[PDB]
């Protein structure tokens, strides 16, 4: 029938500063947990490393020729704290303002929005070996650097995001330590997930202080949890995983408060934390939307064996089509995530920071990548964005995961996410169809489902 | 019977740069090869690290005072290249340069003289990354940085040394890998060897051109090698031994040539390398002095079941005290040893880099140690010192290891050679009565034996 977005649209690509910069010990970068994660065996896969990556620390300005060539109207990005202090706080390494400093001037003046995230996982490993997370003086250093940003680049930059996923940094980095800095304790993991949602609060209540002319935000990564069958048992178990997961970071921001069901969940395992009632006032601090990072959906049943009360309902989830990563392929799951946010929140401003796929891609005997699947993914995600804009809901930017094929964390390069392929022995680009379908998409404000 | 040293005779106890300094990512350091194997599980006992140490990068005013509250007349330390140097060549950092200009110029002024190394085992990991010193360039790097030294400490720091136990570095770091970078191919470990005599030769000829008013030479690891018995096949195990060890590293500094006896070895197991035997003429380079590490003595036998031809015979040394490292006492094989290098390569001018011993270590009720064994083991060794320099031996300099208890590599903090007590929680200095004993050999010359 013809799918037209709102004429002030925003559409846009991300990526993140580990998964692509490289350049890893260059211009006084100090180390990072995931230099660190990285390089210990056992942890990614094939022992591959960020060290190099895209190399987009040397490559950027044929990142943003290619940005241009398809015509994105907004680039997300993610500033290394490492590179802005190499010890976390104290002496100002001039050199890595400057490159993001150039880079952002690059993007203004090649008419692309820029779209900053402060704190995309590297943690300087030097905050670390003071307790990193745990430390809550982080909370306050995280807040220094963060105003050193805004000095600079606070009014030229429109959208900020404090944190990307803080989530799975606790959940994989803190508690399974799967992710960096690869730490098992679960205690641990809570005091870090409040200490992250404090960081946010003290970047938003220093960001009103200065009065930065720009929008801020936080990057949540969520998924819709429908129950395995309509039966109280079932539905409560999957309101308890989504309290757990992404309302645990939703509703201290939003609502200034921790999900009641999931608290409980934690008691009755013999762990309290009593959180000061003034912190979360200051997570709770007004922001001017929210963002979120989606890609499937989950089934949650009951489940008394897994001491969580639930586990994933494998026998539903073997019905759909699934992503090289093993995730479901369920398009409307996006939807009814949209109309979640909107009936619980109070129809906040949404943006989707991330959302995109990883399928197997080849260069075939034609040089090119025809990632059809890919595609298909696209187009079939976006028809349920437009379906929730058309059904009143407020969102206002979309940005494609990734611009660039990176280093997915634990899976090291053998995932892609990009639609624009990364060859990691030589660094050459081949924009993929899906590149070429989205610049369409962009120009053409939309297209015909 | 009272033993008494030439009147000129330096008295000096030794450290190293990672075993002591900390501050491993401060004031712009980059990452070395030890700080990459030392944060890797299974490398260092008990997962300890050179990260804090002793801390000396802070406490050194603390450990000058005791320096001189004690008599030592001479310092003999490490410079971190990667404090020079973070990404191996390029930029300097400016803030590494003033520590060592500080430290030296408080120990001039506090009547101590200087002893540097160059290369006490901390390659920056970016030149690791670029094949580290298998790639010959490394050998390029090390002059530009033995440059900027010279240029601001050169004429003030009397002795210099350009490597500290190249041996070790090869065989431990290259073909055991449980030294750092933790490699384990024979024929890169042979490759890295002459990289590093190389490394020697470029630095003293660079020495001299510049015209530094100074002593430069370079510090082996040297045992002597005992046959098991008064045997054809014994005495030649234990000459392919040595030449193996100790002889690989003399002959091509002070003769020009590699050990013939050894290469006989390499080459039976089908591995030559062309040696461009002109380098050879470059690492023959005159020196004012050759320095060596002796702490325990060898005892070889034939064995046709080590791929070697040769191994320990234990049968011998099972009648030895042994100290905390599991190495024999045998104080004459100091004395048959400074006879060897005396003979055998033309009268040198000596100097001993290190000697020391490591017992396990208490503090009393009187919170003092009473480590009569490393005092023991102390006057042993230096009453065969003496009786050498009486039987013709030129002898210049004797540096105890080691001044502070320190990190001993793969051993972590498990072991002490330290005449200082550091407890390695609170970081406080007890001068451990092996040091009192060495002050007063110190003020009074030698010791009534």
């Amino acid at each position: 029938s013809k799918i037209t977005f709102p004429k002030d649209f925003i559409w846009g690509s991300a990526t993140a500063a580990y998964q692509i910069e490289g350049a890893y010990n260059e211009d006084g970068k100090g180390e990072s947990i995931w230099d660190r994660f990285s390089h210990t065996p056992g942890n990614i896969a094939d022992g591959h490393t960020g060290d190099v990556a895209c190399d987009h620390y040397h490559r950027y300005e044929e990142d943003i020729k290619i940005m241009k060539e398809i015509g994105i109207k907004s680039y997300r990005f993610s500033i290394s704290w490492p590179r802005i202090f190499p010890e976390g706080t104290g002496k100002l390494n001039q050199k890595g303002l400057d490159f993001y400093k150039r880079l952002t001037n690059l993007l203004l003046e090649n008419g692309i929005m820029p779209a900053i995230t402060l704190y995309h996982w590297d943690l300087p490993q030097k905050l670390q070996d003071k307790g990193g997370w745990k430390n809550r003086d982080t909370t306050d250093y995280f807040t220094e650097y963060s105003e050193v940003i805004f000095k600079n680049l606070g009014d030229i930059v429109p959208i900020w995001f404090t944190h990307n996923e803080p989530g799975v940094v606790s959940l994989l980095g803190h508690f399974l330590g799967i992710h960096a800095p690869g730490i098992k304790d679960l205690r641990t993991s809570l005091e870090v997930s409040h200490n992250l949602l404090l960081s946010h609060g003290k970047a938003v209540k220093l960001f009103r202080e200065m009065n930065i002319d720009a929008q801020i935000g936080i990057a949540l990564n969520l998924s819709y949890h429908y129950p395995a069958s309509e039966k109280a048992e079932d539905i409560e178990a999957a309101e308890l995983s989504f309290s757990l997961a992404g309302r645990w970071y939703l509703d201290p921001v939003l609502k200034g408060r921790y999900p009641e069901n999931a608290l409980k969940l934690y008691k009755k395992k013999g762990i309290e934390l009593s959180f000061p009632e003034d912190d979360l006032k200051l997570i709770s601090q007004p922001i001017d939307f929210i963002a979120f990072n989606n890609y499937s959906s989950e089934f949650i049943k009951y489940d008394p064996s897994s001491e969580s009360g639930f586990s994933p309902a494998n026998s539903i989830l073997e019905k759909f089509e699934k992503t090289d990563m093993g995730w479901i392929i369920y398009p409307e799951g996006l939807y009814d995530l949209l109309m979640l946010l909107d009936r619980d929140y109070g129809k906040p401003n949404i943006v989707i920071s991330e959302n995109g796929a990883a399928f197997k891609d080849e260069i075939g005997s034609n040089g090119k990548i025809e990632d059809t699947k890919r595609i298909q993914y696209l187009k079939d995600y976006l028809t349920q964005a437009h379906r929730a804009i058309q059904d009143g809901v407020n969102l206002k930017a979309y940005y494609l995961w990734s611009l660039l094929d990176n280093f997915e964390w634990a899976y090291g390069y053998n995932k892609r996410f990009g639609i624009v392929h990364v060859n990691f022995d030589t660094l050459e680009r081949k924009i993929k169809d899906s590149g070429y379908w989205y610049k369409e998409v962009i120009k053409n404000n939309g297209f015909l489902e």
